[PDB]
């Protein structure tokens, strides 16, 4: 039995005891150090070997990705590659510390408009009216000067262009993911997320590309050039076999929406995740899917029943950094 | 004596407010119960509460607007949207998440599709395939607090405070299968380019029972768009049929254009939008195509703190064009299991003689 | 087992039907249709007779009201008495249909100044700082003009002369419930909540009576006439004599704070409350007392494990006419 | 072609910002994890990072302020606040809910009233109790699922994931009753007139003990405002002290005075608010008696939409005349046990040495 005491500051601000306090304060302080205990133990499963047998079974797929002992699945909502948690993802991924990534189109746009051209501080009550009428857009407290986006225009296009042709002339298949893989790619900057992710061979879902300026961008080119298709079924083929080849699975989600479900029913199809953290703001009682706890997806089979998941209710702008503190960046060097 | 500079600061004098403005005061059961009153009584009654009047308000301008007569080239319409249905004077998007039609606003929705009152359906993929599930086998109310674990022993999936067995996914595995195969077969001899809307036209007239929101969408030419319809239990039968029939493709792009060529040739446009997510964001980013929608009105528990697309105000969407700067968009913040029902007795079900 | 199923608008506007149908259509709609229930499970055992040996028991109090078989506690948040629910609130002490009220000190002013001067519609985005110039003060999206309260000023102070004037020359030991009474009689208004409640013998308890409006006034008040003494210490005697010496016990609670806390502790001194409704907007993960749910208050004995508990996530201004409209507005002749 | 009109919408020119204005960008772990340039980051990640920020600077504002040297009469300053604590160039109120005493923040909390760091605490009843309790028995950790049935058999009490043994409500009695008997003795014979301040005074005197936020307060002459000090444990053991020793009175009134007078003759004020109800407003009320604090930073988990103070922006409180209109308010809208160690770290423990 664990007792209740918050971090002495007698001792002095010394960061790493402040932090490791979290899990004897209590409320969310407590499930924050529950999620570091859960994402180091899938961090500790993924650097044990795998055995004959386990490797045998794990090269099951086509993947170029190598394999682990855990396949981490990491899900963020698109607000999050807005606000400065780009950086933190981005890490993650440089550094193959993650395996999976799932997104919505806001998400893969907004790091490739980013290294074009910046977001900004602004505040949640700035009226819309006056915003609009200088072309500023408003997301929550940030702003994206709608040049950004031309800027986006201008660089999408002739990749477009190449897309198209490729699928008309070379036979391929477009789907999100390998359009994601392509982007990342052409971006060839190391601040970007998806230039990682598609040089370290981590595939990106988002079924819903089409949602965002992304999609405002094909709409346009399909007038000049028609007839791009984009597939959701084979990613669906594809996000499903990761789990169902996978030795053990963690889930790091983000936010709600069809980020979290899509993780997570991937991870039905092996019978449930060993490990899962939710960072999230949803709360159950509208039976959302966003802000259903942990336990609803145990009784899916989402999650094993042996699982010991945690849910943070917070904004994960404030906890994502200092979990990645007390998790991946502390075993930086064995990802290297 | 009382310190002058406290009697000065909370003894301020006060401005006139404006005649127009509106006292609060709430229904007086000393009349009885007249429902309709108690109803009317919200929009004085403050908080959500007139949130919820001036959301009856919205709603009734959109149907008075759409109800009004036009004068439109039936042939030009029909070839920019490639759709057959007709445009009238106001263009009404319809969004909900996956969770309502898992509750009983399944009937709710269902209704509004079943007599053509609203124009374009948006959902998530549970959306789609819970309404085509429920005419299979029903849904059965439980708790929030019933654990995973014992739930999972029995074959019973937890949705909030409902429950779903295990076997009515098995129903709709049988009932899907033999119609995935037609459409694989259609798709590589007849030429058909499937997207989700054509699918979801598709399993709604297959369905062909008038309890199901997605036959009376199919009967009334109202397209349903649900671009990650992947993302649920119709994805894990497409992933399990295709390992015996490969071959079915699914593209969203296509579905983009009929989804924006909707607001872009619309007179008018609403937005009835319950919940947050995809739904949200792909109504109102259809809407920017025109400069803004000229009605709106959200129904959801999300809030704006986090930043989210789902917890954006409507003044949010105003600054991308999405909401036009004129319009008088309304938020009311409440599960809409609560919400919806009221709102549509006392806005669409009032107009069901106009609608015949 | 319940199907689930919403209410068919085929069937046409039939009001009584939609709202007997939110018990099957899921979410805070079921538990509003089990909230009903539970107020219609009090009041019915509210008529019911009480037995000699009942009478004997409940009638060891102090106190004029009329015994019953269940002692309903209301208690509602500040905020509640400045929007329209102050009709709603009203209406039930009225008739007699609840036995002891609790709120904080802004639901006792604003019911007795809405006698002097009314509220107004605004909207919660106004900003500060061009109100305050005006001199109109902001409760969410309503307005109350400072000139309301320089008229609850008026009213008061010679009030208070006379409290003062009766606590020395007559021995009168003053309590909030005591004084919350004594403005009721003032006021002499059927408008006025806490006029039928002095009326009826409804005795309503506020601990913390200085943290607002009324505070500002007898502070200045103090100045000019000191000494008056608010004891807190009889209040709590009396509060929990109520519960003690009922017959059954019913709590329903709109909001969180101290009236929400103080209803449940008192019924802690009886081994808990036989019925409870909970409605408010808070939520559990800040471990709150605001957002506790009905089984927290199980641990602790302040509701009893046999009873069935039910809270609505909602806005009360929404809900809770609703609620009245479906349980003691359909028994009014039996409270007359 | 696409339709103009869209095009026209969606690639709107824009503007240029100022050039003050501040890029957003994360924390770059490629630096390593130095902790103090992580918090720092926070600033510019957006969302209610970015807030936390501000909130950092509003409260280092607050303690530049106290530490500018004052001259003052300590005579007049006494007389009219009725108190023997020394006016200082900033006068800091701490508010903060029950349960954050029964959390770990009671560390948190002590820390700061053991350092004088700030003036004025204001707590529920349960956030006095519980300090106390804790130097008699622990506080331990559970789960929000547990169930009440099962804990109530075993004698434990839940709050949120924390659990308490009945136990240490009856150590709380033993220890509490022989001091009420004093209390009662000195009140009916030696003139003493019992409001909340003056029994918590008492009371963490009594408890002796530096773990005790109480025990440095009445050290410190810290005052503390609870006036619904009755809505807890606390008032239980009153109540049933009442029948086997009558008397004790509890008022409320004079306690008023010296809130309020603490805030009419501070030369500044800041508030620094955790969570909401009475704590909130009562410490925002007595700064509308100066027209208004100076500083003010809340965290809490409220919202405004259901018209509650506890969700109430600071902005609503300007309206009052509450928080200046000069003033630079900040609301982080989070857990406060997740961050209001961190804004310490970042704030006052910074400044240990010009505190000593
Ligand atoms: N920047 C953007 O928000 C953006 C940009 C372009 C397109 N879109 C589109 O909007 C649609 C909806 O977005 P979505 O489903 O990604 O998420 P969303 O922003 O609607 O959020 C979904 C839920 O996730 C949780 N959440 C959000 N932000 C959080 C935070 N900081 N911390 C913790 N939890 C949080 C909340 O409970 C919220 O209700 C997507 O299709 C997307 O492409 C968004
Ligand atoms: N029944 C199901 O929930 C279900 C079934 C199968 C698949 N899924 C999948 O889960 C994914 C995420 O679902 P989604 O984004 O459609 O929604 P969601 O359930 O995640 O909700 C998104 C947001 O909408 C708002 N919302 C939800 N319920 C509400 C209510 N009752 N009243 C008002 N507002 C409400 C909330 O703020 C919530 O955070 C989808 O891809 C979906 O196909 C869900
Ligand atoms: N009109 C006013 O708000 C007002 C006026 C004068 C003084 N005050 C003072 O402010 C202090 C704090 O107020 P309080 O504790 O009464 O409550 P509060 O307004 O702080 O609300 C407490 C909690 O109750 C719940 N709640 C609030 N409004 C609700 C609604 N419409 N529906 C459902 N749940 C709701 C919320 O979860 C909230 O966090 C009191 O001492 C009071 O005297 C308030
Ligand atoms: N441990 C206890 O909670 C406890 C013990 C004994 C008595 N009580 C009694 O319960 C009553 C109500 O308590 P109260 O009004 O002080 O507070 P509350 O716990 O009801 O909280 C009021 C509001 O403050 C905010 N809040 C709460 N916890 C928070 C957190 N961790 N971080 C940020 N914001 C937070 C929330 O919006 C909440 O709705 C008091 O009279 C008290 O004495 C409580």
């Amino acid at each position: 039995s664990t007792q209740v005491r918050g971090y002495d500051f007698n001792r002095g601000v010394n960061y790493r005891a402040l932090l490791e306090a979290f899990g004897t304060t209590g409320f969310q302080a407590t499930n924050f150090g529950r999620a570091v205990q859960q994402v180091n133990a899938m961090i500790e499963k993924k650097l044990e070997p795998l055995s004959q047998d386990e490797d045998q079974h794990a090269d099951l797929t086509q993947s170029r990705r190598p394999l682990t002992s855990c396949t981490i699945f990491l899900g963020y909502t698109s607000n999050l590659i807005s606000s400065g948690i780009r950086e933190t993802i981005r890490y993650l991924v440089q550094h193959n510390m993650v395996d999976v990534l799932v997104t919505t189109a806001g998400g893969v746009e907004e790091d490739l408009i980013k290294c074009l051209a910046p977001t900004y501080l602004g505040e949640f009550s700035l009226r819309g009216k006056e915003l609009r009428e200088n072309g500023i857009n408003r997301i929550g407290n940030l702003l994206v000067p709608n040049e950004n986006y031309c800027k986006f225009e201008d660089w999408l296009m002739p990749i477009l262009d190449q897309m198209v042709m490729e699928q008309n002339t070379e036979g391929v298949k477009w789907t999100p993911s390998k359009m994601i893989a392509r982007l990342g790619k052409e971006i060839n900057n190391p601040e970007s997320v998806y230039y990682w992710a598609q040089k370290n061979h981590i595939p990106v879902f988002s079924p819903a590309l089409t949602d965002g300026s992304l999609g405002d961008m094909i709409f346009f080119h399909s007038y000049k050039n028609p007839g791009l298709v984009l597939d959701i079924v084979e990613d669906l083929r594809l996000i499903n076999t990761q789990a169902i080849f996978a030795k053990c699975t963690g889930m790091i989600i983000l936010g709600g929406g069809v980020v979290k479900h899509h993780i997570a029913n991937a991870n039905l199809m092996r019978n449930g995740a060993d490990y899962a953290v939710y960072i999230n703001t949803a709360q159950e009682f509208d039976g959302s899917d966003s802000g259903a706890r942990p336990d609803e997806a145990v009784s899916w089979g989402k999650i094993r029943v042996d699982a010991q998941p945690v849910k943070v209710y917070a904004d994960a702008s404030l906890v994502f950094p200092l979990l990645v503190a007390e998790t991946f960046a502390q075993k930086m060097d064995a990802f290297m």
